[PDB]
């Protein structure tokens, strides 16, 4: 979707870059370095089964790396068009190549590779229809916007790179793992430093739809009537804290020995 | 679109980043380090004036310098607008400020400022009016790019700096002093080696327009009739050569002996 059909159209970039810049097939070491890349635009597969490639891990998929590394070939195709007609030595090429690559990486990385992430985040929900894994993904996502104007992206902070990787993670997930999504979600609340992470940082009704989402979500699991019946009445509570969540887990917990 | 314009489109941009950052004038230290454009940006001069200034000096008018600059504010505007609602204090915008500037400063440097102004030059001669200003833009930029399908841009060359800054010169002068564009381009076939630098780089089409270019000009300046044939007689060449142009110069020379 929002994410993977990126991913497949960086790849497909990416090999009309390498061709337009490598047009005789001879450039071997800059090939070689995107040749993880380059196979899945050479093996006659189409648009949509690259697609279910990134979703399932099978193709290249990290989104940023695919665009830092999109843009070290559009650099090179910006000086081989530039020069035309006259041709560039095969070696100077490469010459080139490998000057561009460390100064690219420089740039794509620091604060400017967060501030990429984060409006990925921010796009994918810009018009998320309200699921549990868009629920968990813009909640995490409002935490990750307080922490970094409190603290910014130019140093680095553990939280903040925790959000980021969980964050991220979560948003290519596939939209169906609906087990992997929650295993996510609780796993950050839980070993994340604060109690309620989202007091102040979200509206009380999204705080709501979070806690009626953990509990909607353990009730069809309870393997005995009473242990459901005291998990219905944990929604009275509005925000979802850490407290509340181990007390699903330990409903889990004395219904698991039945 | 012409380059003084150009510059003038970025000192606007650059105000109106200010703007969306600090509306309120409190971030006194990148309102210092930016005040050399805002005293012009900020206050109702029309386009016009922004304009002549650029193109007299009197404003900041280094294009690679304000795209620099301009990138460092739109870096920093997409932290402030991608954490929204949530807001961050001054001190650390300011302080996000300073660790950004010289990240983008380490990327708007080396082998990548010499490729956007060599894809400057290109872009302007896309399609270009065959003018003599044009011409002889059109002429140092193909020996521009030979020199760089030979040398690259990523290690430093002197030969190809000069053509760099000539080029760019010429491509930010007026339009009208064409006696300035035909020193300029006088200039630089006299001060390179090549006794004939356009000979297998440019099309033997192209030269004898340049031929043609350089009679068209001293012709005017010819009083007498007879120095006028006399010109005439050196346009059976088309190839422009440093002898083309020292005998043009001779034959200028002894019309202003009368």
């Amino acid at each position: 979707e929002q994410y993977h059909s990126q991913v497949v159209g960086k790849i497909g970039y990416i090999a009309r870059c390498m061709q337009t810049i490598d047009p005789e097939n001879n450039l071997k070491k800059i090939r070689e370095d995107y040749q993880d890349v380059l196979i899945w635009a050479e093996k006659n597969y189409r648009f949509e089964e690259i697609l279910e490639a990134s979703k399932s891990g099978k193709c290249p998929n990290d989104l940023d790396a695919l665009s830092r590394r999109s843009l070290i070939l559009q650099e090179l195709l910006r000086l081989v068009s530039s020069i035309s007609p006259f041709k560039m030595k095969l070696d100077l090429i490469e010459s080139q190549y490998e000057k561009m690559k460390q100064h690219v990486n420089l740039w794509k990385s620091d604060y400017h590779v967060k501030l990429n992430q984060l409006n990925q985040l921010t796009d994918y929900l810009k018009n998320a229809a309200p699921t549990p894994k868009n629920n968990f993904l813009r909640a995490m996502t409002s935490v990750l916007q307080m922490q970094i104007a409190q603290y910014g992206i130019t140093e680095d902070n553990e939280g903040i790179n925790q959000l980021f990787k969980l964050g991220l993670h979560l948003l290519a997930m596939a939209n169906e793992k609906i087990d992997e999504q929650y295993h996510l979600f609780k796993g950050y609340v839980k070993d994340q430093p604060e109690e309620s992470p989202f007091e102040g940082i979200l509206p009380a009704e999204d705080q709501k739809i979070l806690v009626k989402t953990m509990i909607d979500y353990a009730m069809p699991k309870l393997s005995s009537k009473v242990l459901q019946d005291k998990l219905s009445a944990l929604s009275s509570s509005d925000v979802l804290t850490k407290t509340l969540l181990d007390s699903i887990d330990r409903i889990v917990k004395e219904n698991e020995k039945l």
